[PDB]
Parts: C-alpha cells; sequence; structure tokens
C-alpha cells in the first residue's frame, strides 16, 4: 500500500503541531482518519494538544468531526477537557455535536466544567450545550465543578 | 438627573466591581449616557471589563443601547478584542448583526482589528460574514485590507 505507515507519521505530526508534516503526508496520501490504538485519529490528537492550525487543516482535509476514541471521545471532549478555546470554536463551526456523550455518558461541557475552563463553558453554552444533561451517574456538569471547587464555573452555571 | 450616573459610568469604565455595586443601590441609572451617549454598559465593554459587564446586565442594562456612532457594547467588544465580554454579551441576548452609522457590524469590526477568536465566537453566534456596510464592504474586505491574515482565511472558510 506504500503504507500507513503514513498514518501513524500523520498522527504524530498531528501531535506534534507541526502543520507543514501534516501537509506532506496527506498529500504523500496518509489516511486523514487513521486511527491509534487507542482510537485517536490526528484530529483527536491536534485537538487535545491546542493546535489550532493543524485542526483546521485536518478538517479541510476531509478528517471525521465527531469521530470516537475507544472511550467514545470525539476530539471536541479533548479540547474541552484541555481548555483549547480556539480549538472548541473550530470544532463547532465544522459541524462537531455539542451535546455527545463518551462511555460514561458526559458531554464536553463536563469536562470543561471539571477542569475549570470557563471560557470553553461559555462557548459551548453558546453553541447550544444542554447544561442539564447528566451522566451515567446522574450529575450534570454544574455538579463537577461543584466538587472541584471551580467557583467561576459554578456562577456561569447556575446562571442559566 | 444625576452625578451618580457620571460616576457609575465611570466606574464601569475603570472596572471597579465594587464601586459599581454601590452607586446602582444608591440610585445610580444603570442606563445613564454621557455625551456621546455611552452607558456603563459602553465603557465596561470597550474596556473588557467582563465582571463589571455581567453585573451591569444583571441590574437591568440595556445590552443593545446605541452610541452616538451608533454602536452597541459588542461592538466596542469587537474591536478591541474582549473575547470573554463578546460571550458574555451575546449570551444575554446582544444582537450580533447590529448596525452602526457607518453600516458596520461588530464583525466588522473583529476583523478590522485582527481579533480571530472574536470572529470565530461571532459567526458561531450566527453573525452574517456577508454583511456589507454602507461602502459596500464586508469583513473580508476589512480583514484583508489590514493584513490580518488569520482572520482572512477564517472567513474564507466560511
Amino acid at each position: 500500500w506504500g503504507s500507513s505507515e503514513l498514518g501513524k507519521r500523520l498522527i504524530e505530526a498531528a501531535e506534534n503541531g507541526n502543520k507543514d508534516r501534516v501537509k506532506d503526508l496527506i498529500e504523500n496520501g496518509a489516511d486523514v482518519n487513521a486511527s491509534d490504538s487507542d482510537g485517536r485519529t490526528p484530529l483527536h490528537h491536534a485537538a487535545e494538544n491546542g493546535h489550532a492550525e493543524v485542526v483546521a487543516l485536518l478538517i479541510e482535509k476531509g478528517a471525521d468531526v465527531n469521530a470516537k476514541d475507544s472511550d467514545g471521545r470525539t476530539p471536541l471532549h479533548h479540547a474541552a477537557e484541555n481548555g483549547h478555546d480556539e480549538v472548541v470554536l473550530i470544532l463547532l463551526l465544522k459541524g462537531a455535536d455539542v451535546n455527545a456523550k463518551d462511555s460514561d455518558g458526559r458531554t464536553p461541557l463536563h469536562h470543561a466544567a471539571e477542569n475549570g475552563h470557563k471560557r470553553v463553558v461559555l462557548v459551548l453554552i453558546l453553541a447550544g450545550a444542554d447544561v442539564n444533561t447528566s451522566d451515567s451517574d446522574g450529575r450534570t456538569p454544574l455538579d463537577l465543578a461543584r466538587e472541584h471547587g471551580n467557583e467561576e464555573v459554578v456562577k456561569a452555571l447556575e446562571k442559566q
């Protein structure tokens, strides 16, 4: 096949944020939707690490915006968890489900609230995030913000 | 009548959240405006005082108030790249496609001043990216003109 190979290089390049290298590999025929052993695509890795330009390019090159890993997480989950709000905006503008559930039944808003990312929380809400969605343990994003003492996130959520 | 209005506008402009709450309690009009027609909300948004902005709106501030130039507080926040304020305003019913005296939306200002995240937020909130002003110019036109290459791309993929 020639590759891949190429996808493993692509996944690694997307994780590092090397945008030029991402271009070449895709040109060289690297599957933009290749996944690792954890089921993570280049889009999963770029989004997790906050590489907005790589995230944008990958989508332009046909990357699946709601791909799920072995934990059922979309790239939006990773961006929300790690507080990368520009990545969040880009993914949402490209048709990512704002209320996508992982294996634990958690939305991106759950992750943002738990990790205290107020800016991300606001973006998600604006994008139409259901603030009263609860996971498999019946817990809302607001509940997680309270446990972990994220008081600014707490405030933002009860004003809804 | 009020000098309380002057102090409130002043306090909001400076981001003094405590001083703002006191004046409002002491009967200061939250919708007072200077000679330029700018409210405390206009000043808080222009200088990116997010907590003051939220506080003013809760105390009944008009989110879509127009100044002498027809600018809303969202125009000011977009121009100066205060994306948190932009978020708060939009979440409080601010009109994303409000036109000033020149027929420009907040997207025009964000694009002109090279504020990429505000651009993204505005578009996500439903900003018409192909609105032309009274000169027939779109936000993309303004972005290309000022060499805001990142904004140019962001508006080209739309």
